[PDB]
C-alpha cells in the first residue's frame, strides 16, 4: 500500500490560502449584493454544493462574476469564505444565526452541523 | 478562537480529485515527452515549486499546454500527479528512483524526504 502523508491535504489549503491573499490566479468575483470577493472557482466548487451547481452549469461556467442572492448577509458570507480557505470557522453567539443561514444556503452541510453543535451547546 | 475542521483540507482535497477525474474545470494540459495529464493550474502551484514558478510567470501564466523536460518518465510524474491529488504516494523498489527525481525536478521537498527515508530502510 502507497506511503500516506497525513498533512499533504492541509499544505495544499494553506498555499491555496497563500495564492489567494496575493491575488494569483483567482478567476472569480463573488458578488453579494454591494459587496465583492475575489476567490478560486475549484476551491468554492470543492466546499459548496451550491458553487459545485453554478460552476457545473454550462451556461454559467464561464463567468468571472457571480450574483449570489443579494439577501445574502455579507459578513456571513465573508466567515465562511475564509472557512473554506482555512478550516477555521469564527462562530460566535453573535453570527452564529447568520453564518449557519449562509452555510445553509451554500450548501455547507459539515458547517451546518457544527452550528448546530453550537446552538445545543450553549 | 475559531472552530478548527480537521477534517476540513482533507475533503476539499477528495472533491478537488473527483473535479479532476471528471475532468471539471481543468485548465491546463501537461506535457511529458509524448503523454498528456489534465489538472488544475492552482493545485499544481500548491503542491509543487515548479509549478509555482512556472504559472506565475508573466509569461507562461496563460498557456494551456506546459511542456516538461521530456527526460521526464511518464510513469513517476503520473505517481506524483496522483498523490498531489490524493495524498497517497505510489512508493515501490521498482520506481523510487524515477518518482525521487522527478520530485526533485518538480521541487516537491515532502516527497524527496520521504523518499529518502525509504532509501534509508531499505
Ligand atoms: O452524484 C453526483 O452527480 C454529484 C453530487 C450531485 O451534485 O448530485 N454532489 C456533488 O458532487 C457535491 C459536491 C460538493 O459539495 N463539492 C463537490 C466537489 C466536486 C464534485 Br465532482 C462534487 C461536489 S454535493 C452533491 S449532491
Ligand atoms: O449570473 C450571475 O451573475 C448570477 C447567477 C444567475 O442568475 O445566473 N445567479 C443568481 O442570480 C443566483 C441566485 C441564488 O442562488 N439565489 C438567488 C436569489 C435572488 C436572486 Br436576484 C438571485 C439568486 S445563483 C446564480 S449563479
Ligand atoms: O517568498 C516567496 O515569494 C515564495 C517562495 C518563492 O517562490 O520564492 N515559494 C513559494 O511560494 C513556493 C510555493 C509552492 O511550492 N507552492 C506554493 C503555493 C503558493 C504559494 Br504563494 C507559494 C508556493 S515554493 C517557494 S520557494
Ligand atoms: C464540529 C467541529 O469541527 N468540532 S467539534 O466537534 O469539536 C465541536 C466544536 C464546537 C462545539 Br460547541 C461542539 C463540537
Ligand atoms: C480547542 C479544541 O479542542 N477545539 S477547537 O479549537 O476546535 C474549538 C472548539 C470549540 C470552540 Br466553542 C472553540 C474552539
Amino acid at each position: 500500500s502507497q506511503i500516506q502523508f497525513t498533512r499533504h491535504a492541509s499544505d495544499v489549503l494553506l498555499n491555496l490560502n497563500r495564492l489567494r491573499s496575493r491575488d494569483i490566479l483567482t478567476d472569480v468575483v463573488i458578488v453579494v449584493s454591494r459587496e465583492q470577493f475575489r476567490a478560486h472557482k475549484t476551491v468554492l466548487m470543492a466546499c459548496s454544493g451550491l458553487f459545485y451547481s453554478i460552476f457545473t452549469d454550462q451556461l454559467k461556467r464561464n463567468l468571472s462574476v457571480i450574483n449570489l442572492d443579494p439577501e445574502i448577509n455579507p459578513e456571513g458570507f465573508n466567515i465562511l469564505l475564509d472557512f473554506m480557505y482555512t478550516s477555521r470557522l469564527n462562530l460566535r453567539e453573535g453570527n452564529i444565526m447568520a453564518v449557519m443561514a449562509t452555510a445553509m444556503y451554500l450548501q455547507m452541510e459539515h458547517v451546518v452541523d457544527t452550528c448546530r453543535k453550537f446552538i445545543k451547546a450553549s
